């Protein structure tokens, strides 16, 4: 059993901004010319066999709002078991043309509909975390099925800085909506570097494939949205539909659809303002089977380099312990408090002017968000000088004959990158052994500009 997935990379139109609150028809006007542009993806992915289409983080209205700027673009969204097609039953929980409008577009053209709106939900002075605005306001997902019905709402959990205008809700939202194309879980951007629920829907309730919408902004060398949500789909096992927005300007782009074996379709474009519908096949219920331990290979053998010279260097931040890798082939071990990491490799050649280091870090990022990490990287350094490496490089020109990266890891958490120039993703060129180790499979089709084991502690958090 096999099923056509479908995710938008939208260049999203912005409310002008600011100063006073707008009204409802001002909101709704902006909301339908972003919906406009959704139809006409939807309609192209139904016309092209899609079962299921995935639109971005806040692809409706954008992301520049506070609690009260953001109020005229909110919808009282019902919980999904009230049983609702809002196509059919337009004025069953009063004013909602948002959600009437998506459910339309799923149900004419016979196909989910995964977006990513905003909810309300008026509470009352009695009850102890009832905002003093006398609502809770929403970062939400909603789910149409092919016939029109919300099968899932999904309230965001993991608020980044300044999304000051959302509330978190109570307890995490675990949510699924299942289909005759396998068993869905969903959640949204900043949720893919936390426990709960995205680990949650995996380990616990068995998903075939997440629904991913976001607004990511890029960080390289190990947070590129087609990098990460990749790696994410891999170290979990699981499909992965990963829909965002397109804003070069702020480094937004990098939409893709990711088997748990490799990448399927990706798109990364920094050059245009334009959007950009992608398509392919996906197993509806692929081999989750899989185990890897993380610090088995790496725990079991000796310090490949002796003697050797470190040196500290900034990825994103965060201070890593580095080995420059001098030679065209060789074997480096370097370790950082609790992680050792291993490094075999072989180069296509000995590019001048281009440096690559073997770089290790245990301890907790804190820089706009709070996540304990455990890394081992191969990274391509942005100049010569040993003080840029970790820092964002673009370009390379080295393609690696064979690679084989380890660590001891603390977690089974571990997200397996591998990054080619320019943000192109190598699939099926690496795999992951049981034991713990990211290896090629082949030359590189392309110069590396990093192979990462990129490590997730939710307990030290
Ligand atoms: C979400 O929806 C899914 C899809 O509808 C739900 O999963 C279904 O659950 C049914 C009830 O448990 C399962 O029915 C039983 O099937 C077995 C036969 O085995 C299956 O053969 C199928 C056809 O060849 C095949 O699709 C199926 O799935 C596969 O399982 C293998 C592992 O075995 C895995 O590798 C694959 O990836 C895939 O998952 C099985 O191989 C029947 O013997 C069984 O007996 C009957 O019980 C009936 C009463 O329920 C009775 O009517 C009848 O007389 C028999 O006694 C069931 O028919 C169905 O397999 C399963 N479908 C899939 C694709 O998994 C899931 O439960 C829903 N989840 C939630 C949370 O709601
Ligand atoms: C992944 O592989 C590693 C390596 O085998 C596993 O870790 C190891 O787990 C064993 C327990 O089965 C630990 O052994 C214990 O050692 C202590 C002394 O250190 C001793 O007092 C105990 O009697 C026992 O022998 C071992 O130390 C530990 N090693 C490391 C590096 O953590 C790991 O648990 C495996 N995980 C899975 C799920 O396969
Ligand atoms: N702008 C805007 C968005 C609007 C939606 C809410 N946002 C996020 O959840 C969000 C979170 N993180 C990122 N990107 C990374 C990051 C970037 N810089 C610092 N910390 C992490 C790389 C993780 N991208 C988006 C921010
Ligand atoms: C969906 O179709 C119905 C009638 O078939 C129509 O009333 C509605 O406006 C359509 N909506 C969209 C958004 O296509
Ligand atoms: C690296 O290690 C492998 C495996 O032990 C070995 O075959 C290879 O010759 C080594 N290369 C260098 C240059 O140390
Ligand atoms: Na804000």
């Amino acid at each position: 059993d096999t099923f056509t997935a479908a995710v938008y990379e939208h260049a999203a139109i912005l409310p002008n901004a600011t100063l006073t609150p707008v009204s409802r028809e001002e909101a709704l006007a902006l909301m339908n010319r972003n919906l406009d542009i959704l139809e006409g993806a939807i309609t192209s992915a139904a016309d092209q066999g899609a079962h299921i289409i995935v639109t971005p983080e806040d692809a409706i209205y954008g992301w520049n709002f506070n609690r009260d700027s953001l109020y005229p673009y909110l919808e009282d969204i019902p919980d999904p078991e009230v049983n609702w097609i809002p196509c059919n039953n337009r004025n069953r929980f009063g004013q909602t043309p948002v959600q009437e409008r998506l459910s339309c577009l799923a149900k004419n053209n016979s196909i989910y509909v995964v977006a990513n709106i905003g909810d309300k939900k008026p509470c009352d002075t009695s009850d102890p975390q009832c905002p003093p605005d006398g609502r809770y306001q929403y970062n939400t997902d909603v789910v149409f099925d092919s016939q029109g019905k919300l099968v899932a709402r999904y309230h965001k959990q993991n608020l980044f800085m300044g999304e000051n205008q959302f509330n978190v809700p109570k307890e995490p939202e675990i949510v699924t909506f299942n289909t005759t194309f396998g068993s869905f879980g969903i959640f949204t951007c900043f949720d893919i570097l936390f426990h709960d629920p995205a680990v949650t829907l995996v380990k616990d309730f068995h998903v075939d494939t997440i629904v991913f919408p976001t607004a990511w902004m890029n960080v390289l060398p190990h947070l590129s949205a087609v990098e990460f949500h990749s790696a994410w789909a891999m170290g979990m096992r699981v499909n992965f539909l990963a829909s965002n927005i397109h804003y070069p300007s702020k480094k937004m782009t990098g939409s893709g659809i990711y088997a748990p074996n490799s990448s399927r379709a990706f798109h990364y474009d920094m050059k245009t303002e334009e959007g950009k519908l992608l398509l392919s096949q996906l197993d509806s219920h692929p081999s989750h089977s899989a185990v890897v331990n993380w610090t088995s290979y790496a725990s079991s053998i000796e310090a490949l380099s002796s003697g050797n010279k470190e040196f500290k260097g900034t990825v994103f931040f965060d201070e890593f312990t580095f080995v420059k890798l001098t030679g065209v082939a060789g074997n480096y071990t370097v370790c950082q408090k609790d992680l050792c990491c291993h490094l075999s490799y072989k180069m296509s050649e000995n590019i001048p002017n281009e440096v690559y280091a073997l770089g290790a870090f245990d301890g907790l990022h804190t820089v706009e968000g709070r996540y304990y990490l455990q890394i081992c990287t191969l990274l391509k350094c942005k100049t010569t000088n040993l003080n840029t490496c970790g820092d964002s490089a673009e370009t390379a020109s080295t393609r690696f004959e064979m690679f084989s990266l380890s660590g001891t890891f603390g977690t089974q958490y571990v997200f397996p990158e591998v990054l080619l120039s320019e943000n192109q993703l190598a699939p099926g060129e690496f795999q992951v052994s049981t034991d713990g180790r990211l290896f090629s499979l082949k030359p590189t089709s392309g110069p590396v500009l990093t192979v990462t084991l990129f490590g997730r502690l939710y307990e030290k958090d």
